[PDB]
């Protein structure tokens, strides 16, 4: 049931003048993803995986969304609340996937830079598709982000990234928490959308300086909610609240992240069918465990390198996104 894509990076500039060859090779129509872990293009040992979709180096930022987001937007927007990860070791592509970047030199607009990313597309769509249709709604985010067991708000602009947020179980609604002091902002119009983004990229940029490692040992976990009151051309009117979260994993590369190990033990316990699932154990499942064998739908991108220098991790990606598609919810 859990959706499971991965998304494989190109070499960058500086493995372009060293001529490196690819150990990584993508075959989409066949949902396939095979890496060469002997050595040797001329006569090799390969490793090979199937997942619900593949994405190669030639693959761009446009492509992801249509194929995707899209859909899995399609389903928040009819009230139902929907969770996408970005898993993978560190410089592989979590942060371009799920944020994006903007081209040099102010080329484009926020609105039109090719190489954004699943958020800024989303929040843009969603104006985008209900402003059209006749219907009424308001549009909430939230960036959660998780550092060594502690909470932070990327968002609120009255509070330093040194004040952690304190977490509780949520006394209505079982295996759910509540997160006292969470900023939840309002979203306007599409015209609003960018100084938000940026605003917490400076406050992210002081966590940074502030925490090791910041932007690889730490979850980011960026919410957006729907309050919609549609009317259709007859009259009807349909109240429907829907949830997306976007997931920024931390590096899975190998101090400890309590959140990082909770996550693949809980996913561990789910497809080996085992009784008691240790949500509890980090903040991370806790606070996204209706995401992991709950009422939601997750899908899980996992992003590698194709450069012979990360094969073990590669590997263990791999090998991590394959067993998870076995996790079933709903
Ligand atoms: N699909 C891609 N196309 C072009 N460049 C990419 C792609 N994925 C990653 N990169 C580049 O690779 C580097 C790794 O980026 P990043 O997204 O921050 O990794 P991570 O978040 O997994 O640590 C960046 O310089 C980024 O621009
Ligand atoms: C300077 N840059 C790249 C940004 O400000 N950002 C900020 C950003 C971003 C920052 C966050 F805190 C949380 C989620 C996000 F998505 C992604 C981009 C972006 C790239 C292309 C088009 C629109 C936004
Ligand atoms: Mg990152």
């Amino acid at each position: 049931n859990i959706q499971v894509v991965v998304r494989c990076r190109p070499f960058n500039l500086a493995e372009r003048k060293a001529s490196a060859h690819s150990i990584v090779e993508c075959d989409p129509v066949r949902k396939e993803v095979s890496v060469r872990t002997g050595g040797l293009a001329d006569k090799s040992s390969r490793k090979t995986y199937t997942f619900d979709m593949v994405f190669g180096a030639s693959t761009k930022q446009i492509d992801v969304y249509r194929s995707v987001v899209c859909p899995i937007l399609d389903e928040v927007i009819m009230g139902y609340n929907c969770t996408i990860f970005a898993y993978g070791q560190t410089g592989t592509g979590k942060t371009f996937t799920m944020e994006g970047e903007r081209s040099p030199n102010e080329e484009y607009t926020w609105e039109e830079d090719p190489l954004a990313g699943i958020i800024p597309r989303t929040l843009h769509q969603i104006f985008e598709k209900l402003t059209d249709n006749g219907t009424e709604f308001s549009v909430k985010v939230s960036l959660l982000e998780i550092y060594n067991e502690e909470l932070f708000d990327l968002l609120n602009p009255s509070s330093d990234v040194s004040e952690r947020l304190q977490m509780f179980d949520d006394p209505r609604n079982k295996r759910g928490v509540i997160i006292k002091g969470l900023e939840e902002i309002t979203v306007h119009n599409k015209d609003e959308v960018y100084q938000i983004l940026e605003k917490g990229a400076a406050k992210r940029t002081t966590a940074a300086t502030l925490m090791n490692a910041y932007s690889s040992r730490s979850h980011s976990v960026f919410s957006v909610t729907i309050h919609m009151k549609e009317t259709t051309i007859d009259g009807e009117e349909l109240v429907k609240i829907g949830k997306l979260n976007l997931v920024d994993l931390a590096g899975s590369e190998n101090n400890i992240n309590q959140s990082l190990l909770t996550l693949g033990r809980v996913i561990t316990a789910l497809v080996e069918r085992t009784p008691h699932v240790p949500y509890r154990e980090s903040k991370l499942t806790r606070i996204l465990q209706d995401s992991l064998g709950g009422r939601t739908r997750t899908s899980i991108i996992a992003t590698i390198s194709p450069a012979s220098l990360n094969l073990e991790e590669t590997l263990s990606t791999l090998e991590y996104a394959h067993r998870a598609k076995n996790i079933l919810n709903k």
